[PDB]
RNA sequence: AUAACUCAAUUUGUAAAAAAGUUUUAGAGCUAGAAAUAGCAAGUUAAAAUAAGGCUAGUCCGUUAUCAACUUGAAAAAGUG
DNA sequence: CAATACCGTTTTTTACAAATTGAGTTAT
DNA sequence: AAACGGTATTG
C-alpha cells in the first residue's frame, strides 16, 4: 500500500522512483491505446524525462531592440524625405524613388539604374569627382557656392542615418589647435609651484607624441621619456595621464590615506576633485585647469588627427586622408610586387578566396587576415619600409567604413550636418526654416526611462500621454509626459513592503529610512565600564546625545569615535567595553551629510516641520537620473533655497530602494502608547525593542495591524520564482511526475517525496581581468611571458597569472615551466567545503606553505603575505571574498562550530531555490487541515544534497558511468529515494533540517559519521533498527541485493520531452544568388535566383500527408504518404488552413483525418525492438538505450580509473582478474549496434581498432570503450575516438522507414502508451 | 528556518543607443581574338534590406516561457488506464 | 541510394529593478 | 560555444 517517490532535478532531465515498505521499485500492468493489437504491458516504476534546456530572453531581447532600432533609423530618413519633399519634386521627381529601388536588378527597376542623377554619364562624374561621401561632405561644409538639392540630401541622410553614439553630454567643438601650446600652459602653470624641481618643455612635440598612429597607455611614457628626471607615475605623469584618459592612484603624489584614481570623462569628476583639493587646498586646480585644458584636444586626437582650422569638417578630411593613404600604398605596393615579386601579383590582386587585397575588397578578408597574409610579403622584399610602418599601426590600406568608428559621437556628425545646413540654407529658403527639424533628426533619442513609443498594445511599454496622437522628434516633450513616464520605468519594477503590501518601499537613501536604520543598530548597543555589575542599554537621551553630536557630523562613527569622542568626554569614564558593534557602524546618516555639504543649514536638516519636503526631494533624487527632470520637479523648493545650491541638489543623485515603508517605519502608531515604531527605536524604556521585535510582540498592535494588511497557477507560480529559465523547466516538469506518479499509484499520496537538484567568452573575461589587474600592479610579466586567451582556461596558468608569478604562500616567484610541480591548495580545505571556484583556490610551490592542513592558512603566513593579499585585491586579481577566507587566521580562525557548520552544509541543502520546490511539492500534496484547523502534513518532503547517493554509490560499488546510458538520472532518483527515507527512519531527529514544514566537536563527528550505519564495519549489526521505535531501517545483508537488483532492471523508463521548435525561421546568413529552391526571400518580391536570401530554416513540426501528387503530360494522380517539415515561417498559414497549404505544395485529395502533427523527438518502434526518434521531416535518431549489465558498468569504472589501502587490493585485482569483460562488452555494444543502430561501416572501424590495441593497458582500453558507447547513445549520431581513431558519425538522413512503423505516445513518466501502426493508414 | 542593516560577488528581467558584417544595384572597364581565352587597368564609396511579415496601424508587435495521445475547452486547463 | 564534409551574424555603450550567496551585526 | 540538422557534392 504505502510507497515513496525518489526525484534527481536537473536541467536537461528529471530521475524518478516509486518504492515500497523495503527499499523495492514496483511494476506494474499499464493500458496501452491505440490501433495495435498489445492491449497492456509490465513496466517498473523507475524513470528519466529528458529535455532540451529552457534557454534565457536575453536572444529574445537584443533581436526585439534592435528591431526597434531598424524601425527608427528608417523612420529618420523618412522624416528628411519628407521635409525635403516638395522642392525634391522640382529638381527630380523619381530621386526618392530610385534610392528606394536601388537593391532591385534592372529588369524589375521603374526607373533609369543610375540612382543619383537618373544618367550615366553625370553618375560616373559624380564618383570620379566624389571618390567618397566624405569626399562630398567635407566640400558641402567648406565650399561657398549653391549644391544641388541631391547632393544635399545624400550628405545628410549619410549623417542622419550613421550618426554616432549618445555616450558623452552636451556640445563638442574640435579644438587641436593648440596641443603645441595647450600642453605648454600646463608645464608653466605645474613648473611655478614645484619651482624647486622645474620641468624642461624645451619647446618638444607633444603634438606629435601623445597624439600619435599609436595608443594612449604608450603615448604617455614616449611624452616623458622627452622630459628628463620625471618618473612616468610622478605628479606631471599622473596629470598627464589624465589629460589622456587613466586612473592614476594619486594616493603617494600627496602620500593621503587609500587611493584617489579620478577620470576627467566621468561625470563623478568635476565633484571629486574637490575631495583631493580639500586635502591639498584649492592653490592646485589651476594644475587641473590646465589638464582639462588638454583633456579636450587628447579627446578627438585618435578619430580626428587633421588641423581643424582649415576645414570645419575635420571627420570627413581624416577619412579623405585614408583614401588618398590608401590610393598611394596600393599603387606603390602595385610597383614593389611588379619589380619584385610579380609571379604572385594574380594571387594578391585577383584571387577572392585568398586573404590578399581581392579578398580584403571583395572577397570576405578583414583588416587583421589581409594585414595578417602581406606582412611576409611586403617583409620579403626591400623598399616596402614606410608600408610596413603602418601596417604594425594598423593604419596602411583602410577603409572608411569599419569596426573602429564605434568612438565616433554623434556631436562630430552634428557638426558637419549643422555647417551644410548654414551654407545651403543660403539658397534654399526651406532648410533655413527646417535647420531646426533636421538637425533634431540626428539628436533626438527616446530617453531609456520612456520606452517603447506605444498605445496600449505592447507588453513592454509604460510611458504616458499628455496627448493622444503621433509623437515625432518635434512634438515629443509635447506630447509624452517624461516625468509620469520616468517614474513608471522605476515604479513597475519596485518592492511593496511585505508587511504593509500596498505601500511602496521609501528611496534606501530616505533621511528617514537611514534614521530608522541607525537607531535599529543603536537601540541594541549595550556598554559596560566603572562599578556597573551587568552591560546595559542605551536610553532615548543617551541615543539622542550619540546620534546628535557623532551621527550627524562624520559618515563612519566607530567604536573608538563611540569610546573617546563620547562616553570619554560627556559620560567622563577611562575605558569602556560596548558590545553589538564591532569597529564601526553598519548603519550611518549618509544623504544627512550629502545634504549638510550642499544646502549650508543644518537647522533645516533638524527641524522636523519640513520632514515632507526632504523625503519628497531624495524621492525625486532617486527616481530620476536625468538632472533637467531632477531640476524640474527640484524648482517648487527652490522658494526655500539659494540659486548655487539648486544646481548642487540637481547634481546629489541617489540608487537604490528600502525594503519598508514610511507608513510603517512612521506612521503606524502602537494603540495603548500612540507610538510608531521608529518612535519605539529611539525610546524604548529598559526593552530597547528591535524593529523585528516590535513586529512580533503580542503586548503591541504592530503584529496584528501587518496581519490585517496581508493578502493571499502553478506555471506562473514556478516562471515567478529566481533562478535560470533552464532549472526552473526542470522545477515543472518534476511537479508534473509527481502529479502522474500519484495518479498511477491509486491517487494515494506518498509516505515522502525525496528531491536532489544538480549544482571565448569564459576566456575573454579572464584576460580582461589579467590584462586590468597587471596594469593595476604595473607589473611587465605580460611582455615577459606573453599569453593567449584560450590557455588561460589551464587552471594552473590562470592562477599564475592571477599571483603575478608569486607563490601566494611564501613571496616567491614561481617558475612557469615548473606549474607540473606546484599544488593547487584550497583556502578553506574541501575536507570542509566543496567549492572548486578561484575563489577559494590558490597556487603554490608546496600545499604544505600553508601551515597545517586542518584550517584556514597559518597566522605566520597570513602576517608574512597579508600586504601582499591585499595588492591583488585593489587589482581585482581576488574577490573580497578570498581576501577574507585567505586572512581569516588573524581573525580567529575556524572555530570547532565554523568547521561543523561546514559538514552540516555537505548534507542539509539551503540553497533558495530548492527550498521553494519543496515548499511548492508541500503545498500541493499537504492541503487537508483537522478538527482543530491545523494542516495534516500527510506527505514528508525531504531535501538531500548530492553527495549523499554519490557517496553511497562510492561506499558500496554502485558506480554510475554516465555514458553507458540515461538510466544514471532514474537510478540516482531511486537511491535518492532509499538513503532519504532510511537516514529519517533511523534518525527522526534530523526532520528538523532535511523535512519541508565541545558541543560543535559532538556536531561535528556526529553529521561527518550520520551515514555509518549502512556500514558493517568502522562492529555493528545485519539488522539496523530505530531506538524509540524498533522500526527497521536497513537490512545490511538483504537490503544491498534489492538495490543492486533494482539497478539492473534492463527496463527503465526513458522519455525524450517532444517540442515544437520555436525561434529564427532559419539561419541568418544572408546568401549570395544561386539556382536552388533552397533559398527563402528576405522579402516577398526578391525572387533569391536574382537577389541571394536564407538557406536552413528550421522545422517547427513535421506532418504526416496521405494524398496523391500528379505525374506526366498526363497529370495522373499517383498516391503518396510521406513526412513535410512545416517550418517556424509557414506554421501560421499551415494552422490557418491546412489543406490549402498542402495543396500549394503539390497536394491532392488530402486525407486531412490523418494529417498527425510530429513534434521533434516523435518516438517510432520498428522491427527488433529498434527504435528512432524523429529529429526533423528527413532526420531521425538513435530511440534505444543500452542496458549494459552492473557486473560491466562496475568493471569499466574501476579499470578506468586505477588512479584509486588493502581496500584498493581487491579493487586492482578485481580489474586483472575480469580482463576477459572487455571482450564480453565489445560484443554487447556490436549485439546492440547490429540490431538497431546499423552503423553497419562504422561497427567494422571499431571492431578493427579494438582488436588492434589489445595489448594496450585494461585502464586505457576501458577509458576508449566508454566513448565508443556515444556510437550506441540515444539522439543524435555524433563523432568519437577510439584511441587515434575518429569515428565519424553514421547519421539517418531519411523519414520513410517509419511511415510503415508504430508511433508511440508516451506519457510524462512513459507508463501510459499510445500506440499507432501507421501501416494502417496510408492508401 | 525567517527579518533588517553592512560589504563583496553573482544571476534574472527591461528599456535607449552605436559600429560592423552580409546581401542586390550603382560606381561606362580597356585592348587584341572568329571564339576558347590572353594581356593591362581598376578596387577604399553609396542606396536599400536586415527575421517573411502582422493588425491593433503604434515611430507598435514579430526568436523567452508553456506543448504525449484521446474527450472537453478559443485558451488555461480539466476528465481518461 | 551512401559516404563525405562544410557551415552556423558580430562587437560595443548607457540606464534600472529584483533575487541570490556568503562573510559580518541585531533579532523572531 | 558546440551540436547537429541543412546543404551540397561525390560516386
Amino acid at each position: 500500500k504505502k510507497y515513496s517517490i525518489g526525484l534527481a532535478i536537473g536541467t536537461n532531465s528529471v530521475g524518478w522512483a516509486v518504492i515500497t515498505d523495503e527499499y523495492k521499485v514496483p511494476s506494474k500492468k499499464f493500458k496501452v491505446l491505440g490501433n495495435t493489437d498489445r492491449h497492456s504491458i509490465k513496466k517498473n516504476l523507475i524513470g528519466a524525462l529528458l529535455f532540451d534546456s529552457g534557454e534565457t530572453a536575453e536572444a529574445t531581447r537584443l533581436k526585439r531592440t534592435a528591431r526597434r532600432r531598424y524601425t527608427r533609423r528608417k523612420n529618420r530618413i523618412l522624416y528628411l524625405q519628407e521635409i525635403f519633399s516638395n522642392e525634391m519634386a522640382k529638381v527630380d521627381d523619381s530621386f526618392f524613388h530610385r534610392l528606394e529601388e536601388s537593391f532591385l536588378v534592372e529588369e524589375d527597376k521603374k526607373h533609369e539604374r543610375h540612382p543619383i542623377f537618373g544618367n550615366i554619364v553625370d553618375e560616373v562624374a559624380y564618383h570620379e569627382k566624389y571618390p567618397t561621401i566624405y569626399h562630398l561632405r567635407k566640400k558641402l561644409v567648406d565650399s561657398t557656392d549653391k549644391a544641388d538639392l541631391r547632393l544635399i540630401y545624400l550628405a545628410l541622410a549619410h549623417m542622419i542615418k550613421f550618426r554616432g553614439h549618445f555616450l558623452i553630454e552636451g556640445d563638442l567643438n574640435p579644438d587641436n589647435s593648440d596641443v603645441d601650446k595647450l600642453f605648454i600652459q600646463l608645464v608653466q602653470t605645474y613648473n611655478q609651484l614645484f619651482e624647486e624641481n622645474p620641468i624642461n618643455a624645451s619647446g618638444v612635440d607633444a603634438k606629435a607624441i601623445l597624439s600619435a598612429r599609436l595608443s594612449k597607455s604608450r603615448r604617455l611614457e614616449n611624452l616623458i621619456a622627452q622630459l628628463p628626471g620625471e618618473k612616468k607615475n610622478g605628479l606631471f605623469g599622473n596629470l598627464i595621464a589624465l589629460s589622456l584618459g587613466l586612473t592614476p592612484n594619486f594616493k603617494s603624489n600627496f602620500d593621503l590615506a587609500e587611493d584617489t584614481k579620478l577620470q576627467l570623462s566621468k561625470d563623478t569628476y568635476d565633484d571629486d576633485l574637490d575631495n583631493l583639493l580639500a586635502q591639498i587646498g584649492d592653490q592646485y586646480a589651476d594644475l587641473f585647469l590646465a589638464a582639462k585644458n588638454l583633456s579636450d584636444a587628447i579627446l578627438l586626437s585618435d578619430i580626428l588627427r587633421v588641423n581643424t582650422e582649415i576645414t570645419k569638417a575635420p571627420l570627413s578630411a581624416s577619412m579623405i586622408k585614408l583614401y588618398d593613404e590608401h590610393h598611394q600604398d596600393l599603387t606603390l605596393l602595385k610597383a614593389l610586387v611588379r619589380q619584385q615579386l610579380p609571379e604572385k601579383y594574380k594571387e594578391i590582386f585577383f584571387d577572392q578566396s585568398k586573404n590578399g587585397y581581392a579578398g580584403y575588397i571583395d572577397g570576405g578578408a578583414s583588416q587583421e587576415e589581409f594585414y595578417k597574409f602581406i606582412k611576409p610579403i611586403l617583409e620579403k622584399m626591400d623598399g616596402t619600409e614606410e608600408l610596413l610602418v603602418k601596417l604594425n599601426r594598423e593604419d596602411l590600406l583602410r577603409k572608411q567604413r569599419t569596426f573602429d568608428n564605434g568612438i565616433i559621437p554623434h556631436q562630430i556628425h552634428l557638426g558637419e550636418l549643422h555647417a551644410i545646413l548654414r551654407r545651403q540654407e543660403d539658397f534654399y529658403p526651406f532648410l533655413k526654416d527646417n535647420r531646426e527639424k533636421i538637425e533634431k533628426i540626428l539628436t533626438f533619442r527616446i530617453p531609456y526611462y520612456v520606452g517603447p513609443l506605444a498605445r496600449g498594445n505592447s507588453r513592454f511599454a509604460w510611458m504616458t500621454r499628455k496627448s493622444e496622437e503621433t509623437i515625432t522628434p518635434w512634438n515629443f516633450e509635447k506630447v509624452v509626459d517624461k516625468g509620469a513616464s520616468a517614474q513608471s520605468f522605476i515604479e513597475r519594477m519596485t518592492n511593496f513592503d511585505k508587511n504593509l503590501p500596498n505601500e511602496k518601499v521609501l528611496p534606501k537613501h530616505s533621511l528617514l529610512y537611514e534614521y530608522f536604520t541607525v537607531y535599529n543598530e543603536l537601540t541594541k548597543v549595550k556598554y559596560v565600564t566603572e562599578g556597573m555589575r551587568k552591560p546595559a542599554f542605551l536610553s532615548g537621551d543617551q541615543k539622542k546625545a550619540i546620534v546628535d553630536l557623532l551621527f550627524k557630523t562624520n559618515r563612519k562613527v566607530t567604536v573608538k569615535q563611540l569610546k573617546e569622542d563620547y562616553f570619554k568626554k560627556i559620560e567622563e569614564f577611562d575605558s569602556v567595553e560596548i558590545s553589538g558593534v564591532e569597529d564601526r557602524f553598519n548603519a550611518s546618516l549618509g544623504t544627512y551629510h550629502d545634504l549638510l555639504k550642499i544646502i549650508k543649514d543644518k537647522d533645516f536638516l533638524d527641524n522636523e516641520e519640513n520632514e515632507d519636503i526632504l523625503e519628497d526631494i531624495v524621492l525625486t533624487l532617486t527616481l530620476f537620473e536625468d538632472r533637467e527632470m531632477i531640476e524640474e520637479r527640484l524648482k517648487t523648493y527652490a522658494h526655500l533655497f539659494d540659486d548655487k545650491v539648486m544646481k548642487q541638489l540637481k547634481r546629489r543623485r541617489y540608487t537604490g530602494w528600502g525594503r519598508l515603508s514610511r507608513k510603517l517605519i512612521n506612521g503606524i502608531r502602537d494603540k495603548q502608547s500612540g507610538k510608531t515604531i521608529l518612535d519605539f527605536l529611539k525610546s524604548d524604556g529598559f526593552a530597547n525593542r528591535n524593529f523585528i521585535q516590535l513586529i512580533h510582540d503580542d503586548s503591541l498592535t504592530f503584529k496584528e495591524d501587518i496581519q490585517k494588511a496581508q493578502v493571499s497557477s502553478l506555471h506562473e507560480h514556478i516562471a515567478n520564482l529566481a533562478g535560470s529559465p533552464a532549472i526552473k523547466k526542470g522545477i515543472l516538469q518534476t511537479v508534473k511526475v509527481v502529479d502522474e506518479l500519484v495518479k498511477v499509484m491509486g491517487r494515494h499520496k506518498p509516505e515522502n517525496i525525496v528531491i536532489e537538484m544538480a549544482r571565448q567568452k569564459n576566456s575573454r573575461e579572464r584576460m580582461k581581468r589579467i590584462e586590468e589587474g597587471i596594469k593595476e600592479l604595473g607589473s611587465q610579466i605580460l611582455k615577459e611571458h606573453p599569453v593567449e586567451n584560450t590557455q588561460l582556461q589551464n587552471e594552473k596558468l590562470y592562477l599564475y597569472y592571477l599571483q603575478n608569478g608569486r607563490d601566494m604562500y611564501v613571496d616567491q616567484e614561481l617558475d612557469i615551466n615548473r606549474l607540473s610541480d606546484y599544488d593547487v591548495d584550497a583556502i578553506v580545505p574541501q575536507s570542509f567545503l566543496k567549492d572548486d571556484s578561484i575563489d577559494n583556490k590558490v597556487l603554490t610551490r608546496s600545499d604544505k606553505n600553508r601551515g597545517k592542513s586542518d584550517n584556514v592558512p597559518s597566522e605566520e603566513v597570513v602576517k608574512k603575505m597579508k600586504n601582499y593579499w591585499r595588492q591583488l585585491l585593489n587589482a581585482k586579481l581576488i574577490t573580497q571574498r578570498k581576501f577574507d577566507n585567505l586572512t581569516k587566521a588573524e581573525r580567529g580562525g575556524l572555530s570547532e562550530l565554523d568547521k561543523a557548520g561546514f559538514i552540516k552544509r555537505q548534507l542539509v541543502e539551503t540553497r533558495q531555490i530548492t527550498k521553494h520546490v519543496a515548499q511548492i511539492l508541500d503545498s500541493r500534496m499537504n492541503t487537508k487541515y483537522d478538527e482543530n484547523d491545523k494542516l495534516i502534513r500527510e506527505v514528508k518532503v525531504i531535501t538531500l544534497k548530492s553527495k549523499l547517493v554519490s557517496d553511497f554509490r562510492k561506499d558500496f560499488q554502485f558506480y554510475k558511468v554516465r555514458e553507458i546510458n540515461n538510466y544514471h538520472h532514474a537510478h540516482d532518483a531511486y537511491l535518492n529515494a532509499v538513503v532519504g527515507t532510511a537516514l529519517i527512519k533511523k534518525y527522526p531527529k534530523l526532520e528538523s533540517e532535511f523535512v519541508y514544514g565541545g558541543k560543535a566537536t559532538a556536531k561535528y563527528f556526529f553529521y561527518s559519521n550520520i551515514m555509518n550505519f549502512f556500514k558493517t564495519e568502522i562492529k555493528r549489526p545485519l539488522i539496523e533498527t530505530n531506538g524509540e521505535t524498533g522500526e527497521i531501517v536497513w537490512d545490511k545483508g538483504r537490503d544491498f541485493a534489492t538495490v543492486r537488483k533494482v539497478l539492473s532492471m534492463p527496463q527503465v523508463n526513458i522519455v525524450k520531452k517532444t517540442e515544437v521548435q520555436t525561434g529564427g525561421f532559419s539561419k541568418e546568413s544572408i546568401l549570395p544568388k544561386r539556382n536552388s529552391d533552397k533559398l527563402i526571400a528576405r522579402k516577398k518580391d526578391w525572387d533569391p535566383k536574382k537577389y541571394g536570401g536564407f538557406d536552413s530554416p528550421t522545422v517547427a513540426y513535421s506532418v504526416l500527408v496521405v494524398a496523391k501528387v500528379e505525374k506526366g503530360k498526363s497529370k495522373k494522380l499517383k498516391s503518396v504518404k510521406e513526412l513535410l517539415g512545416i517550418t517556424i515561417m509557414e506554421r501560421s498559414s499551415f494552422e490557418k488552413n491546412p489543406i490549402d497549404f498542402l495543396e500549394a505544395k503539390g497536394y491532392k485529395e488530402v486525407k486531412k483525418d490523418l494529417i498527425i502533427k510530429l513534434p521533434k523527438y516523435s518516438l517510432f518502434e520498428l522491427e527488433n525492438g529498434r527504435k528512432r526518434m524523429l529529429a526533423s521531416a528527413g532526420v531521425l535518431q538513435k530511440g534505444n538505450e543500452l542496458a549494459l549489465p552492473s557486473k560491466y558498468v562496475n568493471f569499466l569504472y574501476l579499470a578506468s580509473h586505477y588512479e584509486k589501502p588493502e581496500d584498493n587490493e581487491q579493487k586492482q585485482l578485481f580489474v586483472e582478474q575480469h580482463k576477459h569483460y572487455l571482450d564480453e562488452i565489445i560484443e554487447q555494444i556490436s549485439e546492440f549496434s547490429k540490431r538497431v543502430i546499423l552503423a553497419d561501416a562504422n561497427l567494422d572501424k571499431v571492431l578493427s581498432a579494438y582488436n588492434k590495441h589489445r595489448d594496450k593497458p585494461i585502464r586505457e582500453q576501458a577509458e576508449n570503450i566508454i566513448h565508443l558507447f556515444t556510437l550506441t547513445n540515444l539522439g543524435a549520431p555524433a563523432a568519437f575516438k577510439y584511441f587515434d581513431t575518429t569515428i565519424d558519425r553514421k547519421r539517418y538522413t531519411s523519414t520513410k522507414e517509419v511511415l510503415d512503423a508504430t508511433l508511440i505516445h508516451q506519457s510524462i513518466t512513459g507508463l501510459y502508451e499510445t500506440r499507432i501502426d501507421l501501416s494502417q493508414l496510408g492508401g
